[PDB]
């Protein structure tokens, strides 16, 4: 029992760690295979990234204008492209601790492990949420771009997420491993608006299961509710409309704890309506939303890697 | 900028679990040299739990009853001995992957990470603080026995953890890596009361200085405190007194943000006076008190390992 925001044991992507530096640059890369990917401003000065032109950039750039350092290991760079905003440096060696691996896109709501670096090293790691504004809410200080985001499945790491911008809000943009950011930004120092946020609402109602599941029952109600009112008043808090696949992907939860979804949905709507009134659930007095279903069915029945 | 419960990364942990079976019971070692660490109570059954005696039971114990396995390796048991509450099995092959490390017994509100592993395999990593009351709140299932916490100091691995038991009452107790029980407790199902816990007050005056740091001010007042009228305060409300070592620990965090200890003091007992008014500190609606001061100075300065 108890619960906790977890994260994915990072040792696998630990090894994949190098730093990277062009001219006066360094930043954090991505060392799988024979290819070390990182965010293509590594080639920018301070004054380049108010308004950069990448491809002339890059132009000025040969294969021995990139450092790529992995320990005392010194790797030796054969050639180098730029795929979206990700440079892809070919090197002559291939990573031995390369895990099995893959690139996947995420959704908005989804979470996954953050291995936070710099300059090639890695310091902490922290579980976190895709926000429905496609921007994260990470921990990050100058010098961790080129950090990376990841889930695990047994033994495969499916990389979603390299850390490229802080916006002047404080939060946080990047891409997936092909260089697409995710969300309406660009890797330019310029105005950018991130857009109105809404509540993970599916993530919600999972950790209401899981508090449930581990005794945390204060907020269960008399009452329920139809899909169509409570999307009423998901809309009036700004929280994300649930949808008929969301209620399936919390079959399993409804199933163990025996709730209904629409009679857990009911259970939130007072929550909202009427506050916390001074109590806590898991440890929080705020309704948590980055955990998934997923997460909670993982956490509580005890999966591994 | 921001801020988040940050764990230090796993890699170095992960390559030191290995699964423990003697008789029916399976749960989690750790392998530094040739010595594998895992709780007593492998060798107890269900019934012998209630009320063991252990050095019988041990009697009963052979080297080749005990198994080990790191993977696919098996590791041959060569010896075995019982020191306080933990076994010690030699086995005749060293851990190639030992890392730098020492045993550390950890003061009461001091954090750490939490390796979660099940079968030997690492599920998650999280972070916590040993409670003043000498139990921690954390996220185990059955079979998570021998999971371990740590810290890390650049390549050097300190254990100060091993995970024995859930009590009653959902919160965990468990061994430094000598055996010896943080807290009260015996490693047997019987009642066993933890006594009150209090709130680590020098951590919570770290997170707020973090909240300065990133740009949460609206709690800092006009007000100033002395150390006796605040502990006065803090007693009031159950947190741990604090001393004048505690404002010393805090004096970088003052030099950094220019708010005197005592003025946060002051802010301090404000928010406990009158609480957070429907407002949030660093995404939380409560006062945190799981980062100490050196964890603010490490996440907001970026060191790393
Ligand atoms: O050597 C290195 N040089 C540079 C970096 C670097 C670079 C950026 C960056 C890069 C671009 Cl292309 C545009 C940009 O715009 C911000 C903005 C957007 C919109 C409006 C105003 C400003 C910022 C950055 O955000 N961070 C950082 C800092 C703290 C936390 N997380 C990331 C680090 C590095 O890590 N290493
Ligand atoms: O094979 C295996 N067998 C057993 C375990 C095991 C064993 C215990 C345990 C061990 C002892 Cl000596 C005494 C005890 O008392 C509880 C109690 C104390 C006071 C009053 C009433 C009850 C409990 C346990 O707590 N957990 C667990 C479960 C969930 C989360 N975290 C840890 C697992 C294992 O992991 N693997």
């Amino acid at each position: 029992s108890g619960f906790r925001k977890m994260a994915f044991p990072s040792g696998k992507v630990e090894g994949c760690m190098v730093q990277v530096t062009c001219g006066t640059t360094t930043l954090n890369g991505l060392w799988l295979d024979d290819v070390v990917y990182c965010p293509r401003h590594v080639i920018c000065t301070s004054e380049d990234m108010l308004n950069p032109n990448y491809e002339d950039l890059l132009i000025r750039k040969s294969n021995h204008n990139f450092l790529v350092q992995a320990g005392n290991v010194q790797l030796r760079v054969i050639g180098h492209s730029m795929q979206n905003c990700v440079l892809k440096l070919k090197v002559d060696t291939a990573n031995p601790k390369t895990p099995k691996y893959k690139f996947v896109r995420i959704q908005p709501g989804q979470t996954f492990s953050v291995l936070a670096c710099y300059n090639g090293s890695p310091s902490g790691v922290y579980q976190c949420a895709m926000r429905p504004n496609f921007t994260i809410k990470g921990s990050f200080l100058n010098g961790s771009c080129g950090s990376v985001g990841f889930n695990i499945d047994y033994d495969c790491v499916s990389f979603c997420y390299m850390h490229h911008m802080e916006l002047p809000t404080g939060v946080h943009a990047g891409t997936d491993l092909e260089g697409n950011f995710y969300g309406p930004f660009v890797d330019r120092q310029t105005a950018q608006a991130a857009g109105t946020d809404t509540t993970i609402t599916v993530n919600v109602l999972a950790w209401l299961y899981a508090a449930v599941i581990n005794g945390d029952r204060w907020f269960l109600n008399r009452f329920t509710t139809t899909l169509n009112d409570f999307n009423l008043v998901a809309m009036k808090y700004n929280y994300e409309p649930l949808t008929q696949d969301h209620v399936d992907i919390l079959g399993p939860l409804s199933a163990q704890t025996g709730i209904a979804v629409l009679d857990m949905c009911a259970s939130l709507k007072e929550l909202l309506q009427n506050g916390m009134n001074g109590r806590t659930i898991l440890g929080s007095a705020l309704l948590e939303d980055e955990f998934t279903p997923f997460d909670v069915v993982r956490q509580c029945s005890g999966v591994t890697f």
